[PDB]
RNA sequence: UUA
RNA sequence: UUA
């Protein structure tokens, strides 16, 4: 169909709307800019390659470029690969960019540059030089950037990329940049706010530096500033997972009371990890628009009990006061000031790491009439006691987070403790009201524990110690609960009445409850599903289930069952017929995951035993060594079959003769060495075929008829063992001239032989010598 | 060194003392008996091959054979591989064995034989025919076995290898076998004890059959019997993990009261899973020598409270009454009869699965004066309450087992519930008194819990719910404890005083206590080791440790640290020097396991950071992509280095220049494609080198000097990519003629090329054309 | 590949 | 391979 094969090792996209020709060569092991890049190219990405230099030749023809992304072709030693250390810094020749009249964005982050590159065109709006070795900014080097709006200069001097001196910025270096909106100088070992800065700034990032003092006029002319981040100047260093040097005598960052007086437009103020002991009300006198305030990782425990400054923040949406506890103190109570009640617009309040023994209803009374409050995060507080009934006065909330506490009768895993959570690289909430009790010490539960919480839509009990024989009495008040996460407990399914009181339960997660399934002679009633009349989804992954008192699971409602990481190999021991119908009476089941069940083979009766509307079956990662393909005829509604990461060596003689319904066949990471002669013949239903990471040498036309290939949304063939002899003439031609989407066609569809052509892409292969 | 290359694909051993020539061809993918088996061969093993027949040709020359092991060359469909099903049963021609005048043992198990093979020589003492299809035994077929002493006929008719009829044994079929000592007819669907049996029997195995009734004279003449097993006739089938058919009418196996009167010599009586409700004293009237009695999986709950039969068993060493509970009953107490106190010789008492709520001191009073009691096993009883101080009256015991209970304030994983625990295939006790509390519901511990248990040498708390901040007050009474297993709990290392009260602790296991290490901003005091002055071995595997409040671990005593499955990659993040000395002050440390820590590289300073006496270092399974071999020079006492399952592509230019001490280098499962020119030159200290499962093409003599190779105890080279051209002449010759042990030389040391020689063993490779 |  |  295609007249000219695409040989270029980069993804090319067209967006004729926004008038872009997008060439993405991210991570293609390039040592040169590839030849033959389209002349109409507008966005060119060469991130993560080993191109040692740029010159006038680099972009000679590419005069329509609006964006070059040339990040991480020489990333600093400590940040980059140790197995492929860049030997010498990126070399930028004179006149390399001055021809690109239309260039609006240039990313040269992570190239070990020593200086701000010169001869940039006046069209440039965005320049990024993060993770280089530029630690002295001179006015003279910045004249070329007259029209610049966004300037990223961070991560040029810090523990992962040191310069061993203080950062230098000439007086007024940036003042003549009259269009500058965003300046980032984070993670740079800066000692003072550089002045004077242009009044056109909207965003100023000065975090993770060595600034001990703010002068009262440092921010004087910045009447357009919207975002200010001064975090990590005078850090709180307790349990820091990076090298952390506080200011002497554990002094706070010193901020005059009138330092923010000009910032009428400020929306975000971040003062994380500044060792603050006091938040003076006077700070917020002329900021009436402040929406987000981060005061996490300070020493504001006392202040939280007083907090007069809150009276000046009626427009605040987000407040973060996490990790303000006094070292070596375990308070009895949380003392929230009445001033919290003036936070009229507050949607989100986080106070992790206050560290207190007992949470009581009254302590939260300042929050009672906050009409817009949506999230209350009291995680990581080592709370031992809480009457959960107190949250009956918080029905309007979307999330109550008591995660990581010590109670007994979505932010990243590292968040409050990472160095730079905004650093650039080279869930049941949607069901309604959520009470997150994950990672507590709840060993026993009873109905009264949930009195007055009938409004709850999701309860998270993951990672507790719950070991009891649930009999259906434990959750009686939770009449509206749609989602229970009971993973990482110690469920004992002695009673088939477990969970039946949750009459509106749609999703049950009982994954990683393997404990009692690990000892012989214990009763397990897997038939507990019968009572849950609206259950849609059941997850029982990683339970190590190798035995069951009940022979069948039953549901009229269940659509999805995850049964990964169990021992169906033992339940279906060849010769034992008793569990061959375990899932058959799940009448509405469409999706079954029985990956990771050590099924090295499937006994006969398994497919017959499957429920009638099964659509999506995974048998991945089972060490399957054999498969009777014909048995797929019992799965009359099968559409998706995942057999990835097994040991299959052969495909069926005629797939169409095995299933009338099959659309998506995943066979990646198997041991397949050849395709059968008529493999895909008349498989009119097929739409997706993954044959990647096998050991295929040859594919002949008979296997791959064009009336089937041409309905495929995608065909994966990469990481095989293709033999590029004259025998392969058809496959080589076809691959070169097909419209069919085949990912990695240029990069990992490769000849392994013979000799001459070893390591060569088949897309690039010239076989004229087969045709003389 | 060797004059004639060993080409036979079997391991050949000499024991010139016992005059044996032992040829072991186990699992060598043979379809033929190999030619050239030594003529002096005495023991020939051909287990697990696909040899389709035996004939007079098979053993023509092998006239000194005393033992043929020809098991599992055609194992029944349900028992064998589904990816390589034996197509047709093993064919044994007339006259195949009649020439083997000296043959004493013939194993033909698992070959799908239909009949007992005839023409066996009169020398035969042992014949094994398990897992065949022989389910009718006729006197006529057994005349040839005049001299036979051991006959295994089991697993010829059961659920995994069905015959679909009752087993048939002719009247008196075995009587004329006047030397028969051991008869096994287990797992055979036998319906009556065959009679009459020879009086020379010492062992009779009739378990897992369909025998409903013992006739009073079935065992009349068996005055030499030592072992009788009638288990699994009328099985107790609750929660059975195999298909289990009880006798109708809930009947027990019916044994007349005088059935054992003749068995004066009986030592072992096994009546497991016979649905017994009563144990009549009259059974044991003329058995005064009985040492082992298994009454597990019956219905003897009531009987345990009475048990008059015990008065007749003063010589009994082992009593097992496990799994006798009445279905649907949860007793308050254990009612042990006073008759237990007459068990004068008892060393081992097991009563798992009695199922009761509360254990109290008095309930065990019948055991108080059993002077030789060594093991009391009360596991899997769902006990909720036990004052552990009761065991102060059991100081003399070696093991108190309360594993798998419900307490709160070595037998195989499947044992009582497996079909045939004696079926043939094709720990802290040694420290002294052990209290095993593993797999209970203990969420909190205090010193008083251990009052009066000062004698304990090992405590097992594995798999409890212990979540507390141990401050060193919790185990105060346990002044003699040498071994604490605290794995699979939720250790919170807030206090560096944790465990310090255990002044004699030699082994601490705190593995799989990952819970609190998974959440940011939690204090962990890894320096807690300092206070344990005699600690030899610390295991803290799978703790997911990625952060630590202390920078160094300290011990004067510690020899072995297991730190597998943690996040040293995070602790040693490039640029962070703070934890590079974490193990340095473990001054006597010899063994460090830091496998599975995602160390894709080692920062410089890690080797310098190692303690000075390190002998055995594992860096396995880290995804290591690079390794500065020269830095091994800091490890002046290094003997074993395990770098298995990594991504290394190169070896050092000269290993001797890296380490003077290194004896054992494990490099298996890496990506190594060639060896350096002088790799092993002058590395005379080397004794073990595993280079298996790499991608090596060539090895030249310069890399592999013979003055080093020859003193290797072992050299592993299998599963590489060897190219068998004239360039490989040296390696091929050396491999063919070396004394040095190289495993799998016959099976997986293979040429991948070129063309001709692909898939061929290098041992078998003829390279004469390289020498014309 | 008799569990 | 800026976290
Ligand atoms: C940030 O700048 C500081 C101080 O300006 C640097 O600290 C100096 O480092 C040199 C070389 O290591 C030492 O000889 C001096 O003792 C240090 N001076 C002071 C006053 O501390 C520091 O290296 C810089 N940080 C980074 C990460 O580059
Ligand atoms: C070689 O074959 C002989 C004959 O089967 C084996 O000797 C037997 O070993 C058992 C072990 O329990 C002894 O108790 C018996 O007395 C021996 N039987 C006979 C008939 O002599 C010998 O062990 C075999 N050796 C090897 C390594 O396979
Ligand atoms: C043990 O012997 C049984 C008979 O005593 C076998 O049961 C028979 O099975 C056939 C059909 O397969 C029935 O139609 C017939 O009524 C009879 O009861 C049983 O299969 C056998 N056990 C094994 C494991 O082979
Ligand atoms: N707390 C408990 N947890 C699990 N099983 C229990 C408990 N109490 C009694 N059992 C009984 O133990 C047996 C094995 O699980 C099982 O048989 P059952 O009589 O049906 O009740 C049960
Ligand atoms: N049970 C507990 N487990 C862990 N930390 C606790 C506990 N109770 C109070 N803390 C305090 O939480 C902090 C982070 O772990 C830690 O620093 P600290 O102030 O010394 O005391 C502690
Ligand atoms: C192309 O470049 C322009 C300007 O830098 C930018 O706004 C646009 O997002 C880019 N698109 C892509 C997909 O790179
Ligand atoms: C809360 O703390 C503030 C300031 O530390 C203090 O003045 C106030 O009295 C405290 N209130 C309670 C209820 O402890
Ligand atoms: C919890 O608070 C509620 C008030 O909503 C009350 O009914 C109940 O008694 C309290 N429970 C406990 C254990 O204090
Ligand atoms: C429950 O909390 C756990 C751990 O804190 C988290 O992994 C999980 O995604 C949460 N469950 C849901 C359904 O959001
Ligand atoms: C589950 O199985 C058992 C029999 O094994 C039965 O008593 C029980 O009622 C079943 N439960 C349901 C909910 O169907
Ligand atoms: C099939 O199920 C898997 C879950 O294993 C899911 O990720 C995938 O999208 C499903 N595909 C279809 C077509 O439903
Ligand atoms: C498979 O092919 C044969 C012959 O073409 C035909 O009899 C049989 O019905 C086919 N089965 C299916 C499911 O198409
Ligand atoms: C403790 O018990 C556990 C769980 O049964 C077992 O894995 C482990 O071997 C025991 N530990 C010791 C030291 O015996
Ligand atoms: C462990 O380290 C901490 C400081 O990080 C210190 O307070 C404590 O005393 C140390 N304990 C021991 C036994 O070394």
């Amino acid at each position: 169909a295609r007249w000219f094969p695409k040989t270029l090792p980069c993804d090319v996209t067209l967006d004729v709307s926004k008038n872009h020709v997008i060439v993405d060569c991210t991570d293609k092991h390039l040592t040169e800019i590839p030849g033959g890049i389209p002349t109409n190219t507008t966005n060119l990405t060469l991130t993560i390659n080993h191109i040692p230099d740029i010159s006038p030749a680099s972009f000679h023809r590419l005069v329509h470029l609006v964006e070059i992304d040339f990040r991480c072709n020489c990333v600093p030693i400590r940040l980059g690969s140790k197995s492929n250390m860049c030997p010498r810094r990126l070399q930028i020749k004179p006149r390399s960019f001055s021809g690109l009249t239309y260039l609006k964005s240039l990313y040269l982050d992570g190239n070990q540059l020593l200086e701000i590159p010169q001869g940039l065109p006046p069209s440039l709006q965005l320049l990024s030089l993060e993770a280089n070795n530029i630690f002295s900014i001179r006015k003279e080097q910045l004249t070329e950037l007259a029209n610049i709006e966004i300037l990223y200069l961070g991560q040029n001097c810090y523990y992962r990329n040191p310069c061993y001196v203080s950062y230098s910025i000439e007086k007024d270096a940036f003042l003549n940049l009259t269009k500058l909106k965003v300046l980032s100088l984070k993670d740079n070992n800066v000692t003072t706010v550089p002045t004077v800065l242009p009044s056109t700034l909207t965003e100023l990032y000065l975090y993770n530096n060595m600034i001990a003092e703010i002068q009262e006029d440092d921010f004087n002319n910045l009447n357009q500033l919207q975002i200010l981040d001064l975090s990590g100047n005078c850090p709180r260093c307790y349990n820091a997972p990076f090298p952390c040097t506080p200011c002497k005598n554990n002094s706070p960052l010193q901020i005059p009371v009138n330092a923010f007086d000009a910032l009428t437009e400020l929306k975000v103020l971040r003062l994380h990890s500044n060792s603050l002991q006091h938040v003076p009300p006077r700070w917020f006198k002329n900021i009436n628009n402040l929406q987000e305030l981060d005061l996490s990782q300070n020493f504001l425990a006392k202040e939280i009990g007083d907090a007069k400054f809150l009276h000046f923040l009626p427009n605040l949406i987000q407040l973060d006061l996490s990790f303000n506890f006094e070292l070596q103190v375990y308070r009895a109570s949380m003392n929230l000031s009445q001033a919290f009640s003036s936070l009229k617009s507050l949607k989100i309040l986080r106070i992790r790491g206050y560290v207190f023994k007992e949470l009581k209803s009254f302590q939260l009374s300042p929050l009672h009439n906050l009409q817009n409050l949506e999230v209350l995060d009291l995680g990581t507080n080592f709370i031992k006691i809480a009457n959960l009934s107190m949250f009956k006065q918080f029905k309007r909330l979307k999330v109550i987070d008591l995660s990581v506490n010590k109670i007994s009768p979505v932010l990243e895993q590292l968040y409050y403790f990472r160095y730079d959570k905004y650093a650039r690289s080279c869930s049941c909430y949607k069901y309604g009201q959520t009470l997150d009790l994950s990672k507590n010490s709840i060993f026993f539960i009873k109905s009264s524990d949930f009195q007055h919480l009938s409004f709850l839509k999701c309860l998270n009990l993951s990672g507790n110690l719950i070991s009891q024989t649930l009999n259906g009495s434990e959750f009686q008040p939770l009449a509206e609960l749609r989602y229970l996460d009971f993973s990482n407990n110690r469920l004992d399914l002695l009673h088939s009445t477990a969970f039946e009181e949750l009459r509106k339960l749609e999703v049950l997660d009982i994954s990683s409850n393997s404990h009692y399934f690990q000892s012989e002679g214990i009763t397990h009633m897997l038939n507990f599903t019968k009572n849950l009349k609206v259950l849609q989804k059941l997850m029982m992954n990683d339970n190590d289930i190798s035995s069951s008192t009940s022979r069948t699971m039953e549901s009229e409602s269940l659509r999805t069952l995850e049964f990964r990481g169990n021992h169906l190999d033992v339940l279906w021991r060849d010769g034992d017929n008793r569990y061959l119908q375990l899932f058959k009476n799940l009448l509405k089941l469409e999706e079954l995951d029985i990956s990771k069940n050590s099924l090295s083979f499937l006994p006969s009766g398994v497919f017959d035993g499957m429920p009638p509307n099964l659509k999506n079956l995974s048998l991945a990662k089972n060490g399957l060594k054999s498969f009777i393909w014909e048995k797929l005829r019992y799965l009359k509604n099968l559409e998706t079959l995942d057999l990835s990461h097994n040991q299959l060596t052969t495909v069926p003689e005629r797939l169409s003769n095995c299933s009338r319904s099959l659309k998506n066949l995943i066979l990646k990471n198997n041991q397949i060495r050849s395709l059968t002669k008529y493999f895909l013949q008349d498989a009119f239903q097929l739409r997706y075929l993954d044959l990647s990471s096998n050991k295929i040498q040859m594919i002949q036309k008979t296997s791959f008829p064009e009336n089937v290939l041409n309905n495929l949304k995608m065909l994966l063939l990469h990481h095989n063992r293709f033999l590029c002899t004259c025998d392969a003439v058809w496959f080589v031609w076809w691959v070169q001239h097909t419209e069919v989407t085949i990912p990695y066609l240029a990069t990992d569809v490769t000849c392994v032989g013979p000799g001459a052509h070893k390591g060569q892409s088949v897309i690039s292969l010239d076989l004229y010598t087969c045709e003389l």
